[PDB]
Protein backbone atom coordinates (compact mmCIF):
# COMPACT_ATOMS: atom_id res chain seq x y z
CA UNK A 1 0.00 0.00 0.00
CA UNK A 2 0.89 3.69 -0.05
CA UNK A 3 1.69 3.51 3.67
CA UNK A 4 3.96 0.49 3.18
CA UNK A 5 6.20 2.54 0.87
CA UNK A 6 6.05 5.84 2.81
CA UNK A 7 4.53 7.64 -0.18
CA UNK A 8 3.61 10.75 1.89
CA UNK A 9 5.71 12.09 4.80
CA UNK A 10 4.55 11.33 8.33
CA UNK A 11 4.03 14.96 9.29
CA UNK A 12 1.88 15.58 6.20
CA UNK A 13 -0.27 12.57 7.08
CA UNK A 14 -0.67 14.01 10.59
CA UNK A 15 -1.72 17.29 9.00
CA UNK A 16 -4.29 15.55 6.78
CA UNK A 17 -5.79 13.70 9.76
CA UNK A 18 -6.04 16.97 11.71
CA UNK A 19 -7.68 18.70 8.73
CA UNK A 20 -10.12 15.80 8.46
CA UNK A 21 -11.17 16.40 12.04
CA UNK A 22 -11.37 20.16 11.49
CA UNK A 23 -13.88 19.49 8.72
CA UNK A 24 -15.81 17.06 10.92
CA UNK A 25 -15.89 19.45 13.89
CA UNK A 26 -17.21 22.32 11.74
CA UNK A 27 -19.89 20.04 10.29
CA UNK A 28 -18.31 19.82 6.83
CA UNK A 29 -19.16 16.15 6.71
CA UNK A 30 -18.82 15.64 2.95
CA UNK A 31 -15.28 17.06 2.96
CA UNK A 32 -14.40 15.14 6.11
CA UNK A 33 -15.64 11.95 4.48
CA UNK A 34 -13.34 12.53 1.48
CA UNK A 35 -10.42 13.12 3.83
CA UNK A 36 -11.09 10.11 6.08
CA UNK A 37 -11.56 7.89 3.01
CA UNK A 38 -8.24 9.24 1.71
CA UNK A 39 -6.56 8.32 5.00
CA UNK A 40 -8.05 4.81 5.06
CA UNK A 41 -6.93 4.21 1.47
CA UNK A 42 -3.45 5.35 2.44
CA UNK A 43 -3.31 3.10 5.56
CA UNK A 44 -6.25 0.74 6.06
CA UNK A 45 -4.46 -0.60 9.17
CA UNK A 46 -4.44 2.70 11.14
CA UNK A 47 -7.07 2.32 13.86
CA UNK A 48 -7.56 6.06 14.28
CA UNK A 49 -8.10 6.54 10.56
CA UNK A 50 -10.74 3.79 10.62
CA UNK A 51 -12.41 5.36 13.67
CA UNK A 52 -12.61 8.66 11.80
CA UNK A 53 -14.39 7.12 8.84
CA UNK A 54 -16.66 5.14 11.20
CA UNK A 55 -17.57 8.42 12.92
CA UNK A 56 -18.55 9.86 9.52
CA UNK A 57 -20.77 6.91 8.74
CA UNK A 58 -22.37 7.13 12.18
CA UNK A 59 -23.12 10.86 11.82
CA UNK A 60 -24.60 10.14 8.38
CA UNK A 61 -26.91 7.59 10.07
CA UNK A 62 -25.25 4.75 8.14
CA UNK A 63 -25.23 2.78 11.36
CA UNK A 64 -24.43 -0.73 10.14
CA UNK A 65 -21.62 0.63 7.96
CA UNK A 66 -20.21 2.39 11.03
CA UNK A 67 -20.61 -0.69 13.24
CA UNK A 68 -18.73 -2.76 10.66
CA UNK A 69 -15.76 -0.41 10.76
CA UNK A 70 -15.94 -0.20 14.56
CA UNK A 71 -15.52 -3.99 14.68
CA UNK A 72 -12.35 -3.77 12.59
CA UNK A 73 -11.05 -0.85 14.67
CA UNK A 74 -11.67 -2.73 17.91
CA UNK A 75 -9.89 -5.76 16.56
CA UNK A 76 -6.89 -3.75 15.37
CA UNK A 77 -6.61 -1.74 18.60
CA UNK A 78 -7.16 -4.86 20.79
CA UNK A 79 -7.74 -3.14 24.14
CA UNK A 80 -9.55 0.13 23.32
CA UNK A 81 -13.28 -0.28 23.94
CA UNK A 82 -14.25 3.12 22.46
CA UNK A 83 -15.29 1.45 19.16
CA UNK A 84 -17.40 -1.05 21.14
CA UNK A 85 -19.15 1.85 22.90
CA UNK A 86 -19.97 3.46 19.55
CA UNK A 87 -21.14 0.07 18.21
CA UNK A 88 -23.62 -0.01 21.09
CA UNK A 89 -24.94 3.37 20.00
CA UNK A 90 -25.26 2.12 16.41
CA UNK A 91 -27.10 -1.02 17.48
CA UNK A 92 -29.62 1.02 19.49
CA UNK A 93 -30.33 3.03 16.32
CA UNK A 94 -30.71 -0.19 14.31
CA UNK A 95 -33.37 -1.33 16.85
CA UNK A 96 -31.17 -4.15 18.19
CA UNK A 97 -31.22 -3.42 21.94
CA UNK A 98 -29.84 -6.80 23.02
CA UNK A 99 -26.78 -6.36 20.83
CA UNK A 100 -26.39 -2.81 22.13
CA UNK A 101 -26.64 -4.03 25.75
CA UNK A 102 -23.93 -6.64 25.03
CA UNK A 103 -21.66 -3.89 23.70
CA UNK A 104 -22.09 -1.53 26.64
CA UNK A 105 -21.73 -4.46 29.07
CA UNK A 106 -18.44 -5.41 27.42
CA UNK A 107 -17.13 -1.85 27.90
CA UNK A 108 -18.05 -2.06 31.60
CA UNK A 109 -16.44 -5.47 32.05
CA UNK A 110 -13.18 -4.99 30.11
CA UNK A 111 -12.40 -1.30 29.74
CA UNK A 112 -9.85 0.50 31.88
CA UNK A 113 -11.10 3.91 30.63
CA UNK A 114 -13.14 5.13 33.58
CA UNK A 115 -14.68 8.06 31.70
CA UNK A 116 -15.81 5.75 28.88
CA UNK A 117 -17.38 3.34 31.38
CA UNK A 118 -19.44 6.15 32.91
CA UNK A 119 -20.94 6.80 29.46
CA UNK A 120 -21.54 3.10 28.82
CA UNK A 121 -23.32 2.73 32.18
CA UNK A 122 -25.59 5.69 31.46
CA UNK A 123 -26.68 3.92 28.28
CA UNK A 124 -27.26 0.63 30.10
CA UNK A 125 -29.37 2.39 32.75
CA UNK A 126 -31.74 3.68 30.03
CA UNK A 127 -32.04 0.42 28.05
CA UNK A 128 -35.33 -1.26 28.92
CA UNK B 1 -5.90 -9.84 3.24
CA UNK B 2 -9.38 -10.35 4.65
CA UNK B 3 -9.22 -7.16 6.77
CA UNK B 4 -7.93 -5.03 3.87
CA UNK B 5 -10.85 -6.26 1.76
CA UNK B 6 -13.32 -5.39 4.51
CA UNK B 7 -11.90 -1.90 4.86
CA UNK B 8 -11.78 -1.29 1.09
CA UNK B 9 -15.40 -2.44 0.84
CA UNK B 10 -16.34 -0.04 3.63
CA UNK B 11 -14.52 2.92 2.03
CA UNK B 12 -16.00 2.38 -1.42
CA UNK B 13 -19.43 1.76 0.15
CA UNK B 14 -20.77 0.31 -3.09
CA UNK B 15 -22.80 -2.83 -3.56
CA UNK B 16 -21.06 -6.02 -2.49
CA UNK B 17 -21.78 -9.56 -3.55
CA UNK B 18 -23.57 -10.13 -0.24
CA UNK B 19 -25.62 -6.92 -0.67
CA UNK B 20 -27.33 -8.61 -3.65
CA UNK B 21 -27.43 -12.03 -1.89
CA UNK B 22 -25.28 -13.45 -4.67
CA UNK B 23 -24.58 -16.74 -2.83
CA UNK B 24 -27.36 -18.35 -0.76
CA UNK B 25 -26.75 -19.49 2.81
CA UNK B 26 -27.02 -23.17 1.90
CA UNK B 27 -24.18 -22.89 -0.64
CA UNK B 28 -22.09 -20.88 1.81
CA UNK B 29 -22.63 -23.71 4.32
CA UNK B 30 -21.43 -26.21 1.71
CA UNK B 31 -18.31 -24.18 0.86
CA UNK B 32 -17.53 -23.91 4.57
CA UNK B 33 -17.81 -27.71 4.83
CA UNK B 34 -15.40 -28.13 1.93
CA UNK B 35 -12.98 -25.68 3.55
CA UNK B 36 -12.81 -27.86 6.65
CA UNK B 37 -12.59 -31.00 4.53
CA UNK B 38 -9.44 -29.53 3.03
CA UNK B 39 -8.20 -28.29 6.39
CA UNK B 40 -8.67 -31.62 8.15
CA UNK B 41 -6.76 -33.49 5.41
CA UNK B 42 -3.78 -31.16 5.75
CA UNK B 43 -4.56 -29.29 2.51
CA UNK B 44 -4.02 -26.01 4.32
CA UNK B 45 -3.34 -23.87 1.24
CA UNK B 46 -6.65 -24.87 -0.36
CA UNK B 47 -8.51 -24.45 2.93
CA UNK B 48 -7.00 -20.97 3.22
CA UNK B 49 -8.27 -20.01 -0.25
CA UNK B 50 -11.72 -21.29 0.64
CA UNK B 51 -11.81 -19.42 3.95
CA UNK B 52 -10.50 -16.27 2.23
CA UNK B 53 -13.33 -16.70 -0.28
CA UNK B 54 -15.93 -17.02 2.50
CA UNK B 55 -14.49 -13.93 4.22
CA UNK B 56 -14.67 -11.86 1.02
CA UNK B 57 -18.35 -12.72 0.72
CA UNK B 58 -19.24 -12.52 4.42
CA UNK B 59 -16.41 -11.03 6.45
CA UNK B 60 -18.53 -10.40 9.54
CA UNK B 61 -19.05 -14.09 10.27
CA UNK B 62 -17.44 -15.55 13.38
CA UNK B 63 -17.10 -19.06 11.98
CA UNK B 64 -15.35 -17.95 8.83
CA UNK B 65 -12.97 -15.63 10.67
CA UNK B 66 -12.11 -18.31 13.24
CA UNK B 67 -11.29 -20.83 10.50
CA UNK B 68 -8.93 -18.44 8.82
CA UNK B 69 -7.36 -17.28 12.09
CA UNK B 70 -6.57 -20.89 13.00
CA UNK B 71 -4.74 -21.32 9.72
CA UNK B 72 -2.61 -18.23 10.29
CA UNK B 73 -1.78 -19.38 13.83
CA UNK B 74 -0.64 -22.81 12.65
CA UNK B 75 1.43 -21.11 9.92
CA UNK B 76 3.09 -18.88 12.59
CA UNK B 77 1.64 -15.73 11.00
CA UNK B 78 0.89 -14.57 14.49
CA UNK B 79 -0.01 -10.94 13.82
CA UNK B 80 -2.55 -11.87 11.14
CA UNK B 81 -3.94 -14.52 13.48
CA UNK B 82 -4.13 -12.12 16.44
CA UNK B 83 -5.97 -9.54 14.37
CA UNK B 84 -8.55 -12.03 13.11
CA UNK B 85 -9.09 -13.62 16.54
CA UNK B 86 -9.77 -10.12 17.80
CA UNK B 87 -12.35 -9.67 15.03
CA UNK B 88 -13.87 -12.99 16.03
CA UNK B 89 -14.29 -11.83 19.64
CA UNK B 90 -15.86 -8.55 18.42
CA UNK B 91 -18.33 -10.66 16.42
CA UNK B 92 -19.07 -13.06 19.32
CA UNK B 93 -18.57 -11.14 22.54
CA UNK B 94 -19.45 -14.06 24.86
CA UNK B 95 -16.85 -16.60 23.65
CA UNK B 96 -13.43 -16.11 25.27
CA UNK B 97 -11.77 -18.80 23.10
CA UNK B 98 -10.54 -16.22 20.51
CA UNK B 99 -9.27 -14.05 23.37
CA UNK B 100 -7.22 -17.00 24.64
CA UNK B 101 -5.81 -17.54 21.15
CA UNK B 102 -5.10 -13.82 20.81
CA UNK B 103 -3.11 -14.13 24.01
CA UNK B 104 -1.06 -17.02 22.63
CA UNK B 105 -0.31 -14.99 19.52
CA UNK B 106 0.70 -11.89 21.50
CA UNK B 107 3.17 -13.99 23.49
CA UNK B 108 4.75 -15.15 20.21
CA UNK B 109 4.83 -11.50 19.06
CA UNK B 110 6.90 -10.63 22.18
CA UNK B 111 4.03 -8.59 23.64
CA UNK B 112 3.73 -10.27 27.06
CA UNK B 113 1.72 -7.52 28.75
CA UNK B 114 -0.85 -7.69 25.96
CA UNK B 115 -0.85 -11.48 26.34
CA UNK B 116 -1.31 -11.23 30.10
CA UNK B 117 -4.30 -8.93 29.59
CA UNK B 118 -5.87 -11.53 27.29
CA UNK B 119 -5.39 -14.44 29.68
CA UNK B 120 -6.56 -12.37 32.65
CA UNK B 121 -9.75 -11.51 30.76
CA UNK B 122 -10.39 -15.22 30.20
CA UNK B 123 -9.96 -15.96 33.92
CA UNK B 124 -12.23 -13.13 35.04
CA UNK B 125 -15.02 -13.39 32.47
CA UNK B 126 -15.13 -16.86 30.85
CA UNK B 127 -17.36 -19.62 32.21
CA UNK B 128 -15.41 -22.23 30.21
CA UNK B 129 -13.54 -23.83 33.09
CA UNK B 130 -11.10 -25.83 30.95
CA UNK B 131 -10.24 -22.71 28.94
CA UNK B 132 -9.52 -20.93 32.22
CA UNK B 133 -7.01 -23.63 33.21
CA UNK B 134 -5.25 -23.16 29.87
CA UNK B 135 -5.15 -19.38 30.31
CA UNK B 136 -3.79 -19.74 33.82
CA UNK B 137 -1.00 -22.05 32.63
CA UNK B 138 0.21 -19.24 30.36
CA UNK B 139 -0.05 -16.61 33.11
CA UNK B 140 2.01 -18.82 35.40
CA UNK B 141 4.72 -18.83 32.72
CA UNK B 142 4.75 -15.04 32.15
CL1 LIG C 1 -31.36 -7.24 19.59
CL1 LIG D 1 -5.40 -7.84 5.69
MG1 LIG E 1 -21.74 -1.79 2.48
MG1 LIG F 1 -16.14 -16.63 36.72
Amino acid sequence: TLKDINAIPDDMMDDIYSYAYDFYNKGRIEEAEVFFRFLCIYDFYNVDYIMGLAAIYQIKEQFQQAADLYAVAFALGKNDYTPVFHTGQCQLRLKAPLKAKECFELVIQHSNDEKLKIKAQSYLDAIQ
